[PDB]
């Protein structure tokens, strides 16, 4: 088999060390318990703050392949086990969160006890996850402050947000006026996040709420008085330090064209918060830039002692 021994020694490179990964990124020990077939409760990626009946459609490892109940399998997606993003069947209604209903479902006709037995299924064990609002929330975060986000599909704007959703030491950032397509999850530590009047004191213009009346003149407490809402208070954002990824390290990631795949890689290149991955062996054109804490990159060695396949260098 291919060894990441061997590969050090020809390419003379040394891995990330694990010190340099969350313990989430870095775990190997736990036992993936999710089996094919198992239903469950999740946010849809691309609409993150809604919540989906999902079905087990694949295991590899430590990783999940995950299915819209009743919709195109295009819209599968891979998430670890200890996915902060998934919940246990029921969870929802213990934490009075809105379900979407599965295609061809009302919202009244959905009870998980007829659900399950139509279809046959099981929900998954509530032990196999990690969030199940048990935990603390987070400190001097709750729905309706309002705060300044970085839009991260569009990063040179700083535009007005709120909090819309707490999940145990998680909540969702949304920017106001807009749906919830540039919405993401984050904890207080978030590089992307800033206390009211950030961008005043930086200098930097700040990105009213869409379709803003006269936009060019808004005025945060006056925004804050039209909405009754109060902003997150400063003494409540933690932001962390910058990472410590040097170029040439080698790690695992998640291939972002094929999710199914987990490839050798080397950082390309930093920030203070992300890191350019490239795949060893492929074009560069393929090298994308990635949080340092996001879920689908792990230290090397990860793949074996998980079970998941890994990918050696392209030839
Ligand atoms: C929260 N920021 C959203 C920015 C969307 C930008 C896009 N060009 C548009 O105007 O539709």
């Amino acid at each position: 088999s291919w060894s990441w021994e061997s590969y050090l020694e020809e390419q003379k490179a040394i891995t990330a060390p694990v010190s340099l990964f969350q313990d989430s990124q870095a775990v190997t020990h736990n036992k993936n318990g999710f089996k094919l077939g198992m239903k469950l409760e999740g946010i849809d990626p691309q609409h993150p703050s809604m919540y989906f009946i999902l079905t087990v459609a694949e295991v590899c490892g430590y990783r999940l392949r995950l299915h819209f109940d009743g919709y195109s399998e295009c819209h599968d997606f891979w998430v670890n086990a200890n996915s902060p993003d998934i919940h246990p069947a029921g969870w929802f209604e213990k934490t009075g969160h809105k379900l979407q209903p599965p295609k061809g479902y009302k919202e009244e006709e959905f009870s998980w006890s007829q659900y399950l037995r139509s279809t046959r299924a099981q929900a998954a064990p509530k032990h196999l996850f990690v969030s199940q609002s048990h935990s603390p929330p987070p400190l001097g975060f709750q729905v309706g402050m309002k705060l300044e986000a970085v839009d991260r599909m569009n990063p040179s704007l700083v535009c007005v947000a709120s909090v819309t959703d707490v999940v145990d030491s998680r909540f969702l950032v949304h920017f106001d006026n807009w749906d919830d397509t540039y919405d993401y999850w984050c904890d207080p530590s978030s590089p992307y996040i800033h206390p009211v009047g950030w961008c005043q004191k930086q200098g930097k213009p700040l990105t009213p709420p869409q379709d803003y009346p006269d936009p060019d003149n808004f005025c945060w407490e006056k925004y804050l008085e039209e909405t009754g809402a109060s902003a997150v208070p400063t003494w409540a954002f933690k932001v962390r330090p910058p990472h410590s990824f040097l170029v040439n390290m080698k790690l695992e990631a998640v291939d972002r064209r094929n999710p199914a795949l987990i490839r050798v890689a080397s950082v390309e290149d930093v920030e203070d918060h992300r890191i350019k991955i490239h795949f060893d062996g492929w074009s560069h054109g393929y090298d994308f830039w990635i949080d340092a804490d996001h879920p689908d990159i792990h230290p090397a060695g990860w793949c074996s002692k998980t079970g998941h396949p890994l990918q050696p260098p392209l030839g």
